[PDB]
């Protein structure tokens, strides 16, 4: 009887949500108590029609960096990487540079100073690398936060480097089987090609995201609803899945303050229970600089907080949630990009009638 309250709710909020963002096809999957439940609403695609399934792919975009975090967390965990090294430690041709005085962690919290996009010109390694050894930061590195492609970039190449594997192995031959996600891809093959969604944009014109140098890092992943609730699952305890647990736990660090949240490893989190206004402005951050304060000794993974992400692609939209002390969390993804404080209310809305 929980389930049936459990879907009149959502879908009480979410057609109307749909209806007025224009938004074509979503997929909500919520866990409590054990207990998981996915609802699929409206259209993967409008040309030739097909519907959203259980099969459905959505690109998350900025969820992406949350596996760049839990691989660099798995390097950390294996003895393999320590995140207060330098980040020209790990990249030798940066010595010398900046980077000297940028920590790993740095890049894991958005507070070296890199921009939020990566320049547009940048297509190769070689002018990768060109750009960082001339690039200098505003501010010294530890003192701001200015939320990151590009920082996230070096945090899954540095972790992925650390492990002797490409990053693209490192996710889809050990990261991602590891975890049971069997339905999630930096590239989709070609017999889940009829279940990748399309993404419907500002012109409501259909479109994917375009991959470029260092994007799998930052943007990369295409899922399910019901691969990133067991994502979700596997970040509270949940599953049997030793050192994956750890690495998931330990991403959930405290390490600076800003504003409202804390700032984990790429994750983010408020205090539960939680602030609607407040969750409202920790999920306005993404585009200005802010002041950042170190939490040292860093905050151990609590249960009582509310962890986050948003992500969004050209034509998607996705938010996860979760509230360890209450075994709760939530995932929405649409193929449609709409705005984070519709996402955030919708989500904070359901978690709050369970
Ligand atoms: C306001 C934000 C929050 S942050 C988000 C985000 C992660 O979701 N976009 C992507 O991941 C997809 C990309 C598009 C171009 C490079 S990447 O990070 C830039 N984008 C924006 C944006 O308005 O552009």
């Amino acid at each position: 009887i929980d389930e049936s309250k459990i879907k009149d709710t959502v879908d009480d909020l979410i057609q109307p949500l749909m209806q007025k963002n224009n938004i074509p096809g979503m997929s909500v999957a919520v866990t409590v108590n054990g207990k998981n439940y996915i609802y699929n609403y409206g259209l993967a695609a409008k040309q030739p029609q097909q519907p959203v399934t259980e099969n459905t792919l959505f690109e998350v975009g900025s969820l992406s960096k949350t596996f760049a975090a839990t691989l660099a967390s798995y390097a950390q965990v294996s003895g393999k990487l320590s995140l207060d090294q330098s980040v020209s430690h790990y990249v030798p041709e940066l010595r010398g540079s900046s980077f000297d005085h940028v920590s790993v962690l740095n890049v894991g919290t958005h507070t070296s100073g890199l921009q939020l996009f990566m320049p547009e010109d940048i297509k190769n390694t070689t002018q990768l690398m060109a750009y960082l050894k001339a690039w200098k930061p505003a501010d010294a590195a530890g003192t701001h936060r200015v939320y990151s492609n590009i920082g996230t970039g070096l945090l899954g190449m540095i972790a992925a480097k650390s492990l002797g594997v490409s990053y693209e192995d490192a996710i889809e031959k050990t990261l991602l089987p590891q975890l049971g996600m069997h339905h999630s891809y930096l590239k989709v093959p070609a017999d889940q090609m009829e279940n990748y969604a399309w993404g419907y944009n500002k012109k409501d014109e259909p479109v994917h995201v375009n991959m470029e140098i260092l994007g799998n890092e930052a943007y990369g992943i295409k899922t399910t609803s019901s691969d990133l609730l067991r994502y979700v699952q596997a970040n509270m305890g949940q599953l049997k899945l030793a050192k994956m647990q750890q690495a998931l736990t330990a991403t959930h660090t405290g390490y600076f303050k800003s504003g409202e949240i804390t700032q984990d490893l790429m994750w983010e989190q408020l205090p539960y229970p939680v602030s609607l206004p407040n969750l409202l402005t920790g999920n306005d951050m993404a585009m200005t600089k802010s002041v950042a304060t170190p939490i040292v000794p860093p905050l151990p993974p609590q249960e009582n907080v509310w962890i986050n992400k948003t992500g969004s692609t050209n034509g998607f939209g996705a938010y996860i949630a979760f509230v360890p002390a209450k075994k709760m969390g939530i995932v929405m993804l649409a193929n449609k990009n709409y705005s984070i404080d519709q996402r955030v209310t919708v989500a904070y809305k359901i978690l709050s009638s369970l």
